[PDB]
């Protein structure tokens, strides 16, 4: 009864959360394999039969509802930027984290500069307060683990101008986690780019980073009114959601659907 | 009222297809941009005031439940791809077009390979016919103009196995630009990675091309059925949609929401 690691790693893909199979249990390799084959091939079928919608794209559309129906404009901005933001955003030669493409351009690690551009050009045209969101891919070089990907999906909702108080912040993360219906707590902590932060946790897992500005870095992007902002990542929400191990099962990827893996 | 380059440009900027306004009335640049800026202001705060949602957010929403309701399971594949990919798609050293990340890394300029690689999996586990479909970012290296990005937004459907005919691809098609009230013409053409194309033709802009499987480039992919595919550009079908004279006015951009200038 003594599996080895390929056998283990193999039947690791094979389950899922909802299972009450362990691979411990004594049976051997070929009846655990085939009996999680039968289930994830069942749980392929009915998704093809039924929903058919992918996890990630449905909690985009989900999340979108949520901000639209608040009154926050839905921003979709370039993945493709220039280089020349990452400096700007006070990040000195995280720099290391950056996927670069050609000399002057690279994949964007996190939404803030793009929408720092739009509070600023929306605040000549909008009235007050300007609500902004985005939810889209971000890009980082990871160690990784069970909870960092290298290409994952952002979502980003500020406000700048009235309204732009902790409390104000605090409730909106509030709404919206109880709309997800995920539990949380904030802690302070810090980081380079923003200086202090309220850090949204599940457990030990990280689902935000929030800000309350102004902050010094606001003159580099023109930005010169009270702002709140958060950020969340969408796969350590589904990870959350779906009780997932490791948050790859949620990923952009070809080997795993909602969940379940495509080598069957 | 001589305008120079420089305020002609501006007032492009400023002008969209719905306004009844020359440039060459006679009016001075200043009352031009006046009027314009006046408009663009007024637009972007009915936006923000009654629907809030991005062109391309919703057009992509909009084509995913279509596609959903037929039977196509929605993927989200990954955007960074292996450069391997490309050689594989028998792309030879379009190959000059690609964004290069890292050493072994790319920008996927299609969604091909991804697809390609998920009917192969979905084929062992899903009853025939297999029908998927991606809409997200892909990446080109262009001249450009008024047609071409260097960050667009694709979609592909595709299917596997039975009913991959040329009748029924047509008849997707057609039921799929229908719905969006677009109007089109198929003729037959050629390129490089597939052979055959049908071209989905509104005027002289080329809306999608499409394919009739199976092809010798199969066999690379594990490919072993009949199959049928075609790929949009929702910048394309948005440009044709609200008339814009440059496809840049749908792009992801900061410079333009809506098709409305941001520099206001
Ligand atoms: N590599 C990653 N993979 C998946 N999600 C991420 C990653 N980096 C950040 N996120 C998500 O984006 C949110 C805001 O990003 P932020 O810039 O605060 O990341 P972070 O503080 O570096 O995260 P961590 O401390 O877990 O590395 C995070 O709270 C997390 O939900
Ligand atoms: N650079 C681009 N910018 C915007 N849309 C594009 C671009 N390249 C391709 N598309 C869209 O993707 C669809 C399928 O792409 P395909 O690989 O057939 O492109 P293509 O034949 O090179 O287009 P074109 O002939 O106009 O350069 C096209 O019909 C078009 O709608
Ligand atoms: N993941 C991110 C944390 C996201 C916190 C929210 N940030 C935001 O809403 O930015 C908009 C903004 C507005 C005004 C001035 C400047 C700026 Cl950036 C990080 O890397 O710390
Ligand atoms: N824009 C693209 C044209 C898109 C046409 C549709 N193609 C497709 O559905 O591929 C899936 C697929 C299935 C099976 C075997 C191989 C493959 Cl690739 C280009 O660059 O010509
Ligand atoms: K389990
Ligand atoms: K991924
Ligand atoms: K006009
Ligand atoms: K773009
Ligand atoms: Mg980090
Ligand atoms: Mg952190
Ligand atoms: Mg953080
Ligand atoms: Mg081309
Ligand atoms: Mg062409
Ligand atoms: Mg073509």
């Amino acid at each position: 009864p003594a599996l080895t690691k390929s056998q283990t790693d193999r039947l690791e893909v094979l389950l899922n959360p909802k299972d009450e199979i362990s691979l411990n249990s004594g049976k051997p390799f070929r009846e655990l394999e085939s009996e999680l084959l039968s289930r994830r091939k069942k749980d392929l079928q009915q998704i093809y039969a039924e929903e058919r919608e992918n996890y990630l794209g449905k909690l985009e559309r989900e999340i979108t509802r949520f901000f639209v129906d608040r009154g926050f404009l839905e921003i979709k901005s370039p993945i493709l930027i220039p280089l020349e933001y990452i400096e700007r955003m006070g990040i000195d030669n995280l720099s290391k984290q950056i996927f670069r493409v050609d000399k002057n351009f690279c994949l964007r690690p996190m939404l803030a500069p793009n929408l720092a551009n739009y509070l600023r050009k929306l605040d000549r045209a909008l009235p007050d307060p300007i609500k902004i969101f985005e939810i889209g891919p971000c890009y980082r070089k990871e160690s990784d683990g069970k909870e960092h990907l290298e290409e994952f999906t952002m979502l980003n909702f500020c406000q700048m101008g009235s309204g732009c108080t902790r409390e104000n912040l605090e409730s909106i993360i509030t709404d919206f986690l109880n709309h997800l219906g995920i539990d949380f707590k904030i802690v302070g902590d810090s980081c380079m780019v923003f200086g202090d932060t309220l850090d949204v946790m599940h457990g030990d897992l990280e689902l935000s980073s929030a800000v309350v500005g102004p902050i010094p870095l606001d003159r580099e992007w023109g930005i010169d009114k009270p702002w709140i902002g958060a950020g969340f990542g969408l796969e350590r929400l589904l990870k959350v959601k779906h009780d997932f191990k490791n948050i790859k099962r949620a990923a952009r990827s070809g080997s795993y659907y909602n969940g379940i893996s495509t080598n069957l």
